[PDB]
């Protein structure tokens, strides 16, 4: 479009810059793609543009890394099993100020750059929140000029591609590397050995881990550009490779696949613990290879290990990389021959742990038999850690035997296990939750004993989202009308959005905020037609719940509300209601029967609602297939209403909530996770808060939750349960939803019925405000204006000052 | 070196060409390798040079392929399971005239280009002769301006890397793609489906192959540059990929490995038949993907199929791609719905078959049960082919029932099999052997019945070697002293080497030929020290036997001779003998116990000979480890004597014989394969011919070979057998060589003892001529001078005119 090149926030199309970009595009098309414009497909054109844009990172990537070598600042290592990065082309162009120059260059070559962007595969190397947080954090650490390295696994297959067939989830391999990855640089020369199995012999010098099987770890380095500060940091992802040397010769060559299977695929369980050996191998693989890099980089700097914590921070994203603690002790004691006590002092000052959930089924509790087989030295070191840790508990709390049993790294039972969260707290100088309410819940419930031993360890770091991906990239319309009033500094100083409260009565801004949402809604609706032949009413309220499918997130409560709207229309057909397009999307874990049945119930409700001629365009319900970072960038800027309806106490933070607030949706939600802080920043008068508070949930748990009480007292609820139970939503198979009905009536841990009436009444308040466009938009302005706290720059600046001990900086390197 | 830049055959170092090469080298080092000269290793420098040289292919590669589209000449498809390509960097620089310019460019950057060349991995995608012939053929077809495409498999692992440990072969995976392949272009956009298993339903339109498992075939295209004619042809290698859509989700993602195992590794059996299902899958994979390309390319040209043979030749390199015949019939009949008879007329005019051995254990005879399971439609079509073929035999030879049984594609027995050689002859308009004697042996023995039915089918095409790789690349010294007298035209017109017979009495040339061999011997000896701490006497005769280890090649006869020289020294220590360095190298098939014992016997003989202080530097025996194309380019130009000592009738052609003749070694050999034609070209007076002729072997077979007769009549032979038997060469394990002794005495199919006395006497004639340097060199001149027939340009020109029906051309395209 002509209009989009006019957007100032997208930078300058310098005449020489355009000329060079076209020359380099054509050069890559010829020498890199080995095509000419005769045979070139849109995919060749995307790749020619990606190689051209990637060439602009290289000088800064080399200069940044040389700068870290020269200045020797403290290095931050962000260890994660997941980096939900999404696409790279737009992000690179935004962060290097090339967006308008590439748009003009490709326009002059007769190409639509927006069409080329849609060709790129997501780097879908995460499940959801925790993975996307890692991605926002790498972006913020680069923008803040930290010497920061993401370390993870280069999965051959990311989070599965979700197809919906017959209204059911089907899973397909996410072959994201099919056409190559133009961003990464293979570093086979920096390949490192990782050891498994074997046994411990305790010799003269001490212990020795021998008779191991070797898997090599080959690093692939991806650039991470800061926002217009010429900083380019590194994400290093390890790929598994069979060792050089060794059924027959042929079978031995094919058996190289077993070692290489370690980096084959992301576990799609959204943090729910499965105890798979292959998952333990992935966790050890990332930790072992990463810590060898850290130790090597430390020794080749301006061996004595007292300075190690002054030069190294290791941030553990959940317990997934918790083996970092025993592995660093193994390296320091067995290989560097430090005394246990010195090694432990170093380890604890180096390591910090971030907890992302209180849900007990998320907790990693590895069988000791599995650890003894796979990692015999690690289990010895863990027992030693536990003995010395519990000695300290006994000394602080003499005779508190119950506290010793509760705090032990070792869990007794049929199967003896190691609690990896207890290991993380024992081995870390800082433990943080990811929202104020969550960090308090840690100190009062699941880590109370640890808090009483070492209160100074416990911190809060409220999550955030990068305002580059989550406003400038995905919503350039909104970024522009904001820049037109307060300039561009807010893009890396998001608290400046508070200036927008000066505009709540400004006729032009009220007009502009509503026009941007309408433009976003027209574009998203076009898509739902062009690529899925699905019609949506563009004058309807876009009611959006997008996140992984879990009972705790209560997609089912949204289902009860949708059926309530259908049933109220059928009862009073002549009564006006605010038209709604209810959009639910998200992946279910491939096992999880209940999650898959919930997806089927959403599509089944659609089958009835969407074909009822009495309803027509007044209510539509659509399951958004294959929800992922790229789709989030499309639907979130188009949303009117943000569904954040987890049972109070279950969602640690959320980050999708923050994306919606930044992009001009109003929120309906419980007082859970960061929804509490979002309501506080904006004022509760500007949020649709409903339902039980954490205290209310605890009171119900104390007397026992009886779903029958709610069914017996709420006629509209009885009608819906009777429709699901009798087969109104599955006439060819009347018993289809019996398991959902049985769970809701008898085994509902997330108290869906207890929030049903407050939810429905809150949703009437949403409709009532939507009927007043001007007042809807003024409340939106009050939300966008107060979304600044939820920048990951704020979050990372807190990690840097309160945990890592490094001072952030927005000052530019040269180019 | 300063001297090597002076070599005119290596071309011009133009000042602007040098300037541009350095600029492009530095550009690739920065943008492609993402390094600077601070951290760059020799391997980064090799890759920067390879990308720079590869950029020079691209325009010509695109223009050549556009030219074939424009002119629509008949296309030649060379189908092979093997392309033994070796390294590409030097070959590319020679064929584009860039060698001196890159040498000067890298010299000016402070680098040694020869050192960078040694970093490149061989593309070791073959076993030996047949694979290397495919590689010489692609080079010759490009040099002759044919519209020719090599089609094969992109094996992840080529021919195993051979280590020698304890004097034994050990096999390691040839991870040739570890650091990437800068030559190939991945073409994932041109990926094609290949079908396996399933069943045939015979419907209204006719047969339909349904319920199949799909494996995708992803092509990788490698450039094949002609010699200074601006032609760049394509080698397309298929890689196996799991189909996009589908133990659990995780196991299903890991199970993608089973389909991908099809292209994992080259079968290392040097043509010996094993009947492995995975090998049958590889053969079908290459044929099915290739024939879809051929059919598509045919339909998109200037559907009617009568012109198909005028636009397509398919050359079958051995029976490995024999399924091309039933697959083309399947496509034409089942998918294009041609009548059987029209389809068959097309298939036979399209297909031709090259036979590479008479040894019955090489013959592919697939169980019908395996074909019925894997390829049910192919087996139906093969039976139909057989019925109609045998109908024709019955009509030509009425009542010859024995001939029907002998000629059938179907072999009866405990296990019913398909004879793939019989299928190839039935389905091909031409059948060729690879040397005059071999092609006659085919018409008189194993294909006599087929010859009597269709004599016009049977041709000879004597093998050849490319004089680019096998003289200009590997022996620039020799190429230069030749160019100094007759100019450069001989490099693509090798018959011009006959001009050198004018120089047999030229003092300067005699001096120069001997100086080049000495320079080659000094360089090879340096290597045997620098990279293996092995000392060799540079004034010794370099006696070289390099080829795959097989009983038929009689490395054991060479062993008997070496022990004879040792025993004669010990008996008369004071008697002068011509010092020898006896070098034997080659890979044994990983199964093949006897081949592995023969390697151990060579190293064991070395252990005694090389440490006997009475022998000292008068006799040394070394096993050259990991013999492969790159090592052949080093040892062959250094050789004095070429060992070509196969039992008469067993070696179809040989090509290593031709390499040695071209590079100034004299030959000791039997009248076998192309040794016969080499002796004819040079004159037998200029070859060390010995032993039984084919007629002599047949006479022995008629009365029965009794090794005992030879043992009883030859004292020197008895002494050696008694040394092997008693444990003289294995004192710590006296019975080590009992199996070799038992085979030689009782089960020797290759009549080693029958050629022993003539071999030893012939070797005395070699020593006697070596004592006269001037006469040795004059006989070398007479060999090099007559080596011109053995150019693969001569061979390919015969294929083009006598089988493919296309006229070759050495005329230049524009650049
Ligand atoms: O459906 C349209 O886009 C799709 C939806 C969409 C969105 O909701 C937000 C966003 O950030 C990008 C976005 O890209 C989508 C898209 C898909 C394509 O296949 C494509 O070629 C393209 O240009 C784009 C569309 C229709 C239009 O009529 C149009 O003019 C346009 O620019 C775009
Ligand atoms: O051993 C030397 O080379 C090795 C043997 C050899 C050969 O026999 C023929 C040939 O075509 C090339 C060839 O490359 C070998 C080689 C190996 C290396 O590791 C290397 O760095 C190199 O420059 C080369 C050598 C010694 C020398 O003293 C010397 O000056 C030289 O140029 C080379």
């Amino acid at each position: 479009q002509e209009k989009r090149k006019q957007i100032s926030v997208r930078g300058l199309a310098g005449v020489e810059n355009v000329t060079e970009l076209k020359k380099n595009f054509n050069r890559h098309l010829h020498f890199t793609l080995v095509k000419d414009r005769n045979v070139a497909t849109p995919r060749d054109y995307y790749f020619a543009l990606a190689h051209t844009v990637r060439d602009h990172l290289v000088g800064r990537w080399i200069r940044t890394q040389q700068h870290y070598y020269e200045k020797d600042p403290k290095r931050i290592y962000y260890l994660s099993l997941e980096f939900y990065m999404g696409r790279t082309l737009q992000n690179t162009m935004v962060n290097l100020a090339l967006e308008n120059a590439c748009d003009e260059a490709t326009y002059q070559l007769g190409l639509d750059m927006e069409e080329l962007e849609e060709i790129e595969e997501d780097a879908g190397l995460g499940n959801g929140g925790l993975g996307r947080l890692a991605a926002c954090f790498l972006d913020s650490m680069a923008t803040l000029g930290l010497a920061a390295y993401g370390y993870g696994i280069r999965y051959e297959f990311g989070i599965f591609n979700q197809k919906i067939c017959g209204g059911w989830q089907m899973e397909e391999a996410d072959d994201w590397l099919r056409y190559g990855n133009p961003w990464e640089k293979a570093r086979p020369e920096f390949t490192l050995p990782v050891h498994f199995y074997g046994r411990v012999e305790h010799t003269s010098q001490g212990a020795k881990w021998v008779d191991t099987q070797v898997v090599l770890a080959m690093p692939y380095d991806t650039p991470v550009p800061g926002y217009r500060n010429n900083v380019v940091n590194t994400m290093r992802l390890w790929s598994a490779k069979a060792p050089n040397d060794f059924g027959g010769y042929i079978q031995a060559v094919l058996d190289r696949n077993l070692a290489e299977n370690i980096s084959r695929v992301l576990y799609p369980n959204d943090n729910f613990f499965e105890g798979k050996e292959l998952r333990l191998k992935q966790e050890y693989f990332v930790v072992a290879a990463t810590l060898q890099d850290i130790i090597r980089r430390f020794k080749s700097s301006k061996t004595n290990f007292d300075a190690f914590p002054d030069k190294v921070a290791i941030q553990l994203n959940d317990t997934h990389p918790s083996l970092a603690i025993p592995e660093l002790m193994r390296v320091l004691v067995d290989l560097e021959r430090l005394d246990w006590d010195k090694a432990w002092e170093v380890t604890v000052k180096t390591c910090a742990y971030t907890n992302h959930t209180v849900i007990p089924e998320a907790l990693e509790r590895w069988p000791v038999h599995l650890l003894e087989t796979l990692l015999p030295r690690h289990l010895q070191i863990i027992y030693e850690i536990n003995q010395r840790f519990l000695n300290r508990v006994a000394a602080a709390f003499p005779g508190d035997v119950d506290r010793l049993r509760r705090m032990s790294l070792v869990e007794e039972g049929a199967v003896k296990r190691i609690n990896m969260a207890h290991l993380c707290i024992a081995g870390s100088h800082a433990v943080n939750g990811v929202a104020r309410i969550h960090s308090e819940i840690l100190k009062k419930t699941i880590f109370k004993d640890f808090y009483e031993l070492e209160p100074h360890k416990f911190q809060n770091k409220t999550n955030g989202i990068t305002p580059r991906r989550w406003l400038v990239l995905c919503n350039p319309g909104l970024a522009e009308i904001i820049a037109e009033r307060i300039g561009e500094e807010y893009i890396s100083d998001l608290d400046q959005l508070r200036k927008l409260l000066s505009y709540v009565d400004d006729e032009a801004f009220i007009r502009d905020v509503a026009k941007v949402k309408q433009e976003n809604k027209l574009k998203f609706a076009a898509y739902l037609e062009r690529e899925y032949k699905v019609h949506i009413n563009p004058n309807s309220l876009f009611d959006v719940q997008v996140k992984r499918i879990h009972e705790y997130k209560r997609q089912l409560l949204n289902c009860l509300h949708v059926i309530t709207l259908y049933n109220r229309i059928k009862k009073e057909p002549n009564k006006f209601v605010v038209p709604r397009t209810v959009m639910i999307g998200g992946k279910a874990a491939p096992g999880y029967h209940m999650a898959k049945m919930i997806i089927k119930l959403i599509t089944a409700i659609g089958d009835v609602v969407n074909h009822d001629p009495v309803v027509g365009d007044r209510l539509r319900v659509i399951f958004l297939e294959n929800y992922r970072v790229s789709l989030a960038e499309k639907v979130i800027p188009a949303a009117d209403l943000s569904e954040q309806i987890s049972t109070a106490g279950t969602e640690a933070s959320g980050t999708g909530n923050m994306k919606f607030m930044l992009n001009g949706a109003l929120t309906i939600g419980t007082m859970d996770g960061a929804n509490v802080e979002m309501a506080e920043e904006a004022g509760e008068e500007n949020f649709f808060i409903f339902g039980m508070r954490v205290e209310d949930v605890d009171r119900l748990d104390q007397r026992g939750y009886n779903a029958q009480e709610y069914y017996d007292r709420i006629p509209e609820l009885r009608q819906i349960i009777e429709q699901l139970s009798s087969g109104f939503f599955s006439p060819k198979q009347p018993d289809l939803f019996k398991d959902i009905v049985n769970m809701l009536m008898h085994h509902d841990r997330f108290k869906v019925f207890a929030d049903y009436e407050e939810y429905v009444k809150c949703q009437e308040r949403v409709s009532a405000l939507y009927k007043n466009p001007r007042e809807w938009t003024r409340m939106v302005i009050r939300n966008i204006a107060t979304s600044g706290k939820f920048s990951s720059d704020r979050t990372i600046a807190q990690y840097a000052r309160e945990i890592w001990g490094v001072e952030p900086s927005r000052q530019r390197l040269p180019a």
